[PDB]
């Protein structure tokens, strides 16, 4: 029982963190086998960030312009190249702690764990979701550029995010591990605001299912709804439109609880229209949208508390 | 700038988790140097255990009775004993991944990270607090017994909790690493239940200081209060009584912000009596109580772990 915003154990990622410095700029890098990945803006001074031309800035660097350190130990750079917004540095030694891994680009609304680091040293791990507008909703730790986001399946680490920039509203922007930004953001220190954001409907429904599996049914009702009528209501509350695909993804949770998906949608519609009347669900006074259906299945019992 | 709920990097603890099996009962154990620590109820019946006689049951147990597995390696048990509600199994191999560590007994209100584990394999990590009623609102499923809670200072892991039981309300109970339960709970099936709980005043105050440090300061006012008058109000809202010792613990945050603790208490009184009137504090609509003064100091000062 219980339900928490839990992250994946971070050990496999801890053993890959390093520090990368170019000039007076230092940030975190990810060391896998014989390569170190980091934001290309490490080659930029705050000044450069106003209107940088990375091709021109990088051609002026040599392998020895980069100092990579694992702890207090320097790793010699023997090659370098830029891949989109990432710098790939080949080093002369391999990381024996490299886990089995994959690079994946996640979709908005999906969740991942972030190992926040400073100067190549881990400070903490937290769980978050890629917002529909491609930003991450929490507050990052100072100097966390280069810290990465990941999910773990069995013993394979799927890296999906590298932190690059800080946004005006205080939200954060970054890229996947091929160096492509999530969202309409670029690595230039200029005002760029996030598009409008929405509540992740699929996740809110997943979470209501978690509450039922854990024994609570107070918010259910005797009504049902069509997908269309649900969207007509939910979209008035800034919720992402719900699609049949989303409905299909909720199949397993629906089968485990005996509550048809559209019946749970009728419950959510009422919660949006009438509020929670001072009550809580899974300890929260507001509807939570940072747990995917997969997160709920992984954390909750496969046996509903009837 | 930067502040959110985080767990400590779990790598150092992941390297200490093992699976301990006695017949049909399998749970988790903590492997440090040549000793494996685990809940003594690992030696109990099949899916139940009403009033077991532990000292008697241990007699009919040989070292060979205990199957300990670290990853895919069997660890040969060469000794066993009981220490309060824990079993200490001596194994023939000292854990190569043993971190610098200490065993500490935390106090109510204090926080720690929990590494949820099943079959000796780490599954997730989250931050939680020891509730004033000596239970933790964790997230645990069958097979999680033996999972541990800890804090990390520099490179030293302070273990403070080992998981043993789930109570009727879905909250959790366990012991320190000397095998002594937190609270009046016992490792047997009884009618034991969690007592009433209170909000952790000290932590709510620490969080308001975190808010101020991060620029969220609309709730501050020009007044103050006596401790007694604050408690008269807080207690009506089911907040733990604030003591002079708690006021002292907040000294570092009060000094950093220049806001006297009793002045912050006056701000909190106003929040409890009038609510937020729509506004938010660090993005929250409610007052958070699972960040200690130390968590705030560590996070807002940028500490990392080696």
């Amino acid at each position: 029982s219980g339900f928490r915003k839990m992250a994946f154990p971070s050990g496999k990622v801890e053993g890959c963190m390093v520090q990368v410095t170019c000039g007076t700029t230092t940030l975190n890098g990810l060391w896998l086998d014989d390569t170190v990945y980091c934001p290309r803006h490490v080659i930029c001074t705050a000044e450069d960030m106003l209107n940088p031309n990375y091709e021109d800035l990088l051609i002026r660097k040599s392998n020895h312009s980069f100092l990579v350190q694992a702890g207090n130990v320097q790793l010699r750079v023997i090659g370098h190249s830029m891949q989109n917004c990432l710098l790939r540095l080949k080093v002369d030694t391999s990381n024996p702690k490299t886990p089995k891994y994959k690079f994946v680009r996640i979709q908005p609304g999906q969740t991942f764990s972030v190992l926040a680091c400073y100067n190549g040293s881990p400070s903490g791990v937290y769980q978050c979701a890629m917002r529909p507008n491609h930003t991450i909703k929490g507050s990052f730790l100072n100097g966390s550029c280069g810290s990465v986001g990941f999910n773990i399946d069995y013993d394979c680490v799927s890296f999906c995010y590298m932190h690059h920039m800080e946004l005006p509203t205080g939200v954060h922007a970054g890229t996947d591990l091929e160096g492509k930004f999530y969202g309409p953001f670029v690595d230039r220190q200029t005002a760029q605001a996030a598009g409008t954001d929405t509540t992740i409907t699929l996740n809110v429904l997943a979470w209501l299912y978690a509450a039922v599996i854990n024994g609570d049914r107070w918010f259910l009702n005797r009504f049902t709804t069509t997908l269309n009528d649900f969207n007509l209501v939910a979209m008035k509350y800034n919720y992402e439109p719900l699609t049949q695909d989303h409905v299909d993804i909720l199949g397993p949770l629906s089968a485990q609880t005996g509550i048809a998906v559209l019946d749970m949608c009728a419950a959510l519609k009422e919660l949006l229209q009438n509020g929670m009347n001072g009550r809580t669900i899974l300890g929260s006074t507001i509807l939570e949208d940072e747990f995917t259906p997969f997160d709920v299945v992984r954390q909750c019992s496969g046996v509903t508390f009837q």
